């Protein structure tokens, strides 16, 4: 029983670490096989992010200007080269800690584990969600950049972040490992804004099954909701809409519960309507969007407390 | 900027955790030089929890009666003892990936971060605190025995929790690395429950501080309060007393932000009075008691949002 929000060991990830440092810039960068991966930012200047043209910052640097230290062993570079917003910088050393892995682009909605680190030395785990607004509420002081986020599945590390910036009401936004970005962000100093965000529907209903899992039935009603009155709902709370798609997501735990999807939809319409009124679930006060429906059932027993 | 329940990187600890079997009944081990940990509960039966002796349920077996697992290969065991509530079966090889490490046993009132692990593999991690009534609200299921708790300070890891129980309102309870239980409970199938907890006032207080420093200065007001008239209200509201040494503790935070503690504790006081109407602290609306003032200067900016 229990119910938290809960990361990934971070032990593979954590070998993948190294410190890339370019000029005075200093961040982290990730190693695998051989080449370490780190935001192309790192070779802007003490402010020259107002307007970085990076083709052109780069032509003006080699490997020798670049210095990787994996603990307290440089690591020589020996090619470099750019992939949309991240370097790619190729070391005389293959990582010998280097675990299978992928690397994916995750969506919206979706759940992962971010190692932060400072000068390439992990400090600490959480869990988080891509906000449909493509920001993440990450926490991150000056000097994260390069932290990696990452689900594991079986022993293969799934890499789907690297940090990059901070945005002006302190939430982060960064890209995939192939250095595109997640959102329309781009890696120099505007006025760039994370837009207005919403809250992830498909998940609020999956942790709804995860407080029936664990035992709590309090908010349930003998009411039903067709998709479309239940979204009309839905967006004047700022909830995203709900598909058939999210619908099917949630057969399994629906299926474990006895609870019908549309049947949940109407108990949290209800929760929306009449408020939480002085009772938590799962502890919260609070609709909680940042589990999916996969990380309850990894979480969760698999015989429902009927 | 930002803040989240954060966990210690897992690695140095996952590379410790081994599976032990004995009988029917597996569960997880700590493996530290030639030596593996584990809830001596491992030996007692298909349910002869009602009533176990141990001294005389361990006499009956020998160093062939436990298999040690890590990884795929087998720990021989040549020999085992039993230390309170645990056993320390030695091994035939000493593990080669121990870290430098210590225990401690924790104070009510603490944090550390838990790898939960089933059959001896790691699967997820989170920080929670150990509660003042003694148990710590955790996420397991069945298999998850042994999984242990630490903290890290440098590169030295201190562990301070073996989980052994489940209690019956779904809270857990189990020991330090010596064996000795955290609160009144024992690890037998009784009728014992987590007595009534209260909300950790420093904690609460710690986390007002990161709210500031992060930016945040809604909740403050121009009022002060003595410690005395502090507690009254406090016990009326079910939190811990305050103290002097707690005061104390709070030097820093309150010397970062240019609050004074007991100007800290009258705007908390407020909070309780005039419940959070409608607002949110860090994103919480709920005040949250289970980060220390030393979670949040790690985890703080060294320079205040002024
Ligand atoms: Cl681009
Ligand atoms: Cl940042
Ligand atoms: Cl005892
Ligand atoms: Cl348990």
């Amino acid at each position: 029983s229990g119910f938290r929000k809960m990361a990934f060991p971070s032990g593979k990830v954590e070998g993948c670490m190294v410190q890339v440092t370019c000029g005075t810039t200093t961040l982290n960068g990730l190693w695998l096989d051989d080449t370490v991966y780190c935001p192309r930012h790192v070779i802007c200047t003490a402010e020259d992010m107002l307007n970085p043209n990076y083709e052109d910052l780069l032509i003006r640097k080699s490997n020798h200007s670049f210095l990787v230290q994996a603990g307290n062993v440089q690591l020589r570079v020996i090619g470099h080269s750019m992939q949309n917003c991240l370097l790619r910088l190729k070391v005389d050393t293959s990582n010998p800690k280097t675990p299978k892995y992928k690397f994916v682009r995750i969506q919206p909605g979706q759940t992962f584990s971010v190692l932060a680190c400072y000068n390439g030395s992990p400090s600490g785990v959480y869990q988080c969600a891509m906000r449909p607004n493509h920001t993440i509420k990450g926490s991150f002081l000056n000097g994260s950049c390069g932290s990696v986020g990452f689900n594991i599945d079986y022993d293969c590390v799934s890499f789907c972040y690297m940090h990059h910036m901070e945005l002006p009401t302190g939430v982060h936004a960064g890209t995939d490992l192939e250095g595109k970005f997640y959102g329309p962000f781009v890696d120099r100093q505007t006025a760039q804004a994370a837009g207005t965000d919403t809250t992830i529907t498909l998940n609020v209903l999956a942790w709804l099954y995860a407080a029936v899992i664990n035992g709590d039935r309090w908010f349930l009603n003998r009411f039903t909701t067709t998709l479309n009155d239940f979204n009309l709902v839905a967006m004047k709370y700022n909830y995203e809409p709900l598909t058939q798609d999210h619908v099917d997501i949630l057969g399994p735990l629906s299926a474990q519960t006895g609870i019908a999807v549309l049947d949940m939809c109407a108990a949290l319409k209800e929760l929306l309507q009449n408020g939480m009124n002085g009772r938590t679930i799962l502890g919260s006060t609070i609709l909680e969007d940042e589990f999916t429906p996969f990380d309850v059932v990894r979480q969760c027993s698999g015989v429902t407390f009927q």
